[PDB]
């Protein structure tokens, strides 16, 4: 019943001259380790999994795996895809190269049925013997992993242990944990980190933690120790940055914040992702000032 | 800032031969008082505020005040309307007839602007000197009281002390209490009662409490005493009843349950409200059996 | 099946000193008569049906019926309400006082089921012997009259002859007219007047016609005579005014336009409706200069 | 000024046999469309399961499409979309170099970029090739919407962007588009509302129903383009029930089921996460089909 919980980070993927900055990628992973982060998620939605080639996707799981060798920090590698043969491929690469588990996003664009989602995830789970965390973000995929399908996959496949929820649907998180209380519900939405943890959630996969890993790690651990008045206190402080980090489509605002804080050298994206508007740029710079950003 | 918080019930309005049954109305109020309920909300959305004549709206506030005289139970009278001159009339009647405060639903159908909503509520509050609780349910009104508008009304009109949220948006309730922590956030959605209380909410205006007032009252008091593990446990047990009470439009499922429990004489509505479907009738009867329904 | 179709206007209700300007009302309906309008709709959503008293609602049907006598222009009186006893009351007043038919909006706020909508409209239909036109606006009522419910009411009720659609759902209007081609589909959305008429719709109940009755009247008859390129050309010229007349909630922009054109003396609303933002005021005045506004 | 590909078009299904592309049924399904009045074929779209095909299989079905439409008036508007711009430019350049008459490019999915990103995304695609490029907006599946302003700006700034295949169920947006930019080719991507889009100035459809009933879809489009809206609307009303039942589940699950039930494909095979429909929906597809007479090969 292997799980990966606690404070986790959906790592941004820095670019340098149109190639992956492998130097800076490892240097951002050591900033997360030294600020209380329990696990890192390479190549998620925040890692621009869509514009990376299969070798770049694979190269940044390997960099993640060795950058956390000799630490407690686990690697929950992003291995999702809208094609099952593609998702199994990323899952098999992650196991054979030392990953502690995989995050697998619901298939996007092709909108599979609930029966399709079941067989999609069942094929991935049986491909490996490492933990598998589901990932539901219907605003991005066009499809919903129903509560019944999540619970069925948790009960029918032995390495499927929970779901990364990014739904803004607190009703579904009461639904999930009331009918299946043994599952690990992970928040994928920074604004509601504390409410999800306060209802029995056991971790977060955060975007803000790229910028403020100490604050996000403190929030999760306070909540897991049932210290809910301090957990809510950090969640209230983080609301302004949590919402302005979505003024444009993630990960455009967070990479802007990392550039403004000097944590990445160049504000580079891969198309169709671009730098934000000049107005929103000013709004990112203004919200950052109310927080104390840790350096290297 | 005079407040009305705690476990509250949006009481159903029983009909007999298409006229308001005034004697069963009072007998449901000693069932609520006698099971730990802290306040009652006469003629809300659950009370069919839209289908009562102006005298029946007023007569059911009078019964609530009279039946709660000599007790600790307050009366937060429903006084909302989509016409401001109509809302001021009900608000001043509520004070002049002994109500401790008023609930005021956002104007429906006429979809006012944020400036209109500000002036709408600014006009009501200035009519009375008793607490005024806002009520935001955009799924039924077609308009939403913005987070800024709620906070502005809370800060500018002294008797306006909080809001009954039934938006199903936990992000908005972090938004409200992180920027204005002195406001009384009231849950208007039974399925997510505990998460709203766990984030600093100070009460509920419940539909489920019509049938199980002791459980809903226990949930709120557990949470207000910061016993979040027992509050969540009741919230998880109540999920099935909380959602099956909305398989059809409120208050059709709850009135069906009250009739099945022998607490009201007739499964009677006034059009356009009708008895539920044949199928949903069976679903209410089936979910009720897993709960212990307290009598008179 | 007696019908009321063609180019129709949802009349604005002018106020002076917080009262209904009854003589500016009659002179505004006669501006509509002399510009090709086939029927007038007193006290619709554009007429602020929500803030008028029940006697003021009745007074503006009387003015509408009286002004149209001796004309070929029909009066489709607004008689909808979220309470069936209120809608039947208005329906019987319209028949007994000379209206040619009634418009009845879907019940708002209390969200009846499809079974409730059937009994609601059937009770209204058996109330009178004049044509009854349904009115579907889900953005404001929170409920929708399904295609199946509309078709049943058309087939089961003699005087029920069609539906005013304001959903922005051209799929539903293909659904309606492909399965029941004998019904009169009326456009309730000015921007898509021509597409709805081009698919077999037989009229519009317009907001823009308050300001530009000649263009809406020309558009409808061009389309009804199957002159689709001239109907489409007028619909294309009117797009800019059709959409900016909803930059704020109707009838706030249209009353602003009527005031700017000197067709009403005071830009007065009844709360919670208010005058528009100062920006939208400037942008309405800006779009208006591209059209030739007919006087009295 | 602009080169376009309009008329009655078909979003081709991709038949599978034992987990690979049945290349001989693919060519025989495009050869069924040609003789039934279809003006162009769209290989490997959303209906073609572009997401589960390898890049080498995606390219193989553009090649089959180009060869099968040689000697005929039937054009190839090849599916070349991707959520990665370098991937979309790759598919765009392959299509030109291999004989396609144009490319369809879906709005980037999942990464949901901003309007500025969509502009630069499509400008890179348009400048990679010199053949027409048709935009494709389906927000229900991609999570993003190409605003009216971005479509119009892309139409005016780049030669080969000549229109958009709309699948939004938003007739307001199609009045917005053609009232402010009437020189663009608006293509319906939603079979139920083919006629309303054509009646407002649309100049073609990229159809799913045409996979099963190409003659009816072809007659509908040409009736509408000849401004005979009473026969065009009559066919659109006749086609509504099948137009709706082909989406009881997510496309292309119902359409491939219908093709299998009609004996036009041999195996009801998908690539995961796409699967066979429920037995319940299976029965509802079978029953709506009988009220129509399906042409064979
Ligand atoms: N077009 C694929 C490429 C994924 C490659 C691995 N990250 C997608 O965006 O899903
Ligand atoms: N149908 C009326 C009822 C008013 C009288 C009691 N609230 C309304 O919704 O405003
Ligand atoms: N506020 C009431 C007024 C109804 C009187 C008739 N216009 C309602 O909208 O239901
Ligand atoms: N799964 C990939 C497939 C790309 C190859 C064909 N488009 C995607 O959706 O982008």
């Amino acid at each position: 019943k292997n799980i990966i919980i606690g404070a986790m980070t959906a790592l941004i993927t820095p670019f340098k001259n149109g190639k992956v900055d492998e130097q800076s990628y490892a240097r951002l992973i050591k900033r997360q380790i030294e600020n209380g982060i329990d696990a890192v998620v390479p190549v998620g939605t925040t890692g621009e999994s869509a514009t990376l080639t299969h070798e770049e996707h694979r190269t940044c799981i390997e960099i993640a795996v060795e950058t956390c060798k000799g630490t407690k920090v686990k690697v929950l590698a992003g291995a999702g895809s809208n094609a099952t043969h593609e998702a199994v491929g990323l899952a098999k690469f992650a196991k054979e190269h030392g990953a502690d588990g995989i995050l697998s996003v619901a298939p996007y664009y092709n909108k599979p049925t609930q029966q399709g989602l079941y067989e999609h995830y069942k094929a991935i789970a049986q491909s490996v013997d490492i933990p598998v965390l589901l990932y539901n973000v219907p605003g991005r995929t066009g499809c919903e992993i129903s509560t019944d399908t999540i619970i069925k996959l948790f009960r029918d496949c032995e390495n499927i242990y929970g779901v990364k929820e990014a739904s803004g649907n607190i009703d579904k998180c009461v639904d999930l944990l009331a009918h299946e209380p043994r599952m690990m519900l992970i928040s994928g939405e920074d604004a509601i980190n504390y409410p999800i943890l306060s209802n029995g959630g056991k971790g977060v996969i955060s975007v803000t933690s790229n910028l403020l890993p100490d604050m996000i790690s403190a929030l999760t651990h306070f909540a897991l120790d049932e210290n809910y008045k301090e957990a809510k206190k950090i969640n209230d402080e983080l609301y302004n940055i949590n919402k302005i980090l979505f003024c444009e489509s993630n990960p455009i605002p967070i990479k802007t914040a990392m550039y403004l804080a000097g944590l990445i050298e160049s504000l580079e994206f891969r198309l169709p992702l671009c730098s934000p508007s000049k107005e929103n740029f000013a709004k990112i710079e203004e919200v950052m000032k109310k927080y104390k950003i840790k350096g290297f």
